[PDB]
């Protein structure tokens, strides 16, 4: 499913994610665009450490979800990497909650580093009524 922006927008509000760990709904969606583009099937393989980042916030197989087909995975989430590639985003959220919960917090995501620190988010929301 590509989730269509102010229906994400308020299924992340739903889920609990406006202002989790101070950060803002806008800058998640901010991710999830440049991340997947709203797109909970989107998967990508990375041949060098052979590892794939599953669904809609890109939750690599190494650390995150157990895929079984990767060297060293820990996965930290408990989750089937499957689940992450669901139309319901629930298992997700919850995934995304626990990344945060590291050291590092939002800047695992190569994209909000890229495309979202720094910048003025706020087009991500505006008009959905969250
Ligand atoms: C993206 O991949 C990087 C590594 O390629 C992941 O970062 C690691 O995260 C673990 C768990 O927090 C840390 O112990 C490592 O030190 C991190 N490595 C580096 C190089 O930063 C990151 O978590 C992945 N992001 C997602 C969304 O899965």
């Amino acid at each position: 499913k590509v989730f269509e922006r102010c229906e994400l927008a308020r299924t992340l509000k739903r889920l609990g994610m406006d202002g989790y760990r101070g950060i803002s709904l806008a800058n998640w969606m901010c991710l999830a665009k440049w991340e997947s583009g709203y797109n909970t099937r989107a998967t990508n393989y990375n041949a060098g450490d052979r590892s794939t980042d599953y669904g809609i916030f890109q939750i690599n197989s190494r650390y995150w979800c157990n895929d079984g087909k990767t060297p060293g995975a820990v996965n930290a989430c408990h989750l089937s990497c499957s689940a992450l590639l669901q139309d319901n985003i629930a298992d997700a959220v919850a995934c995304a909650k626990r990344v945060v919960r590291d050291p590092q917090g939002i800047r695992a995501w190569v994209a909000w580093r890229n495309r979202c620190q720094n910048r003025d988010v706020r087009q991500y929301v505006q008009g959905c009524g969250v």
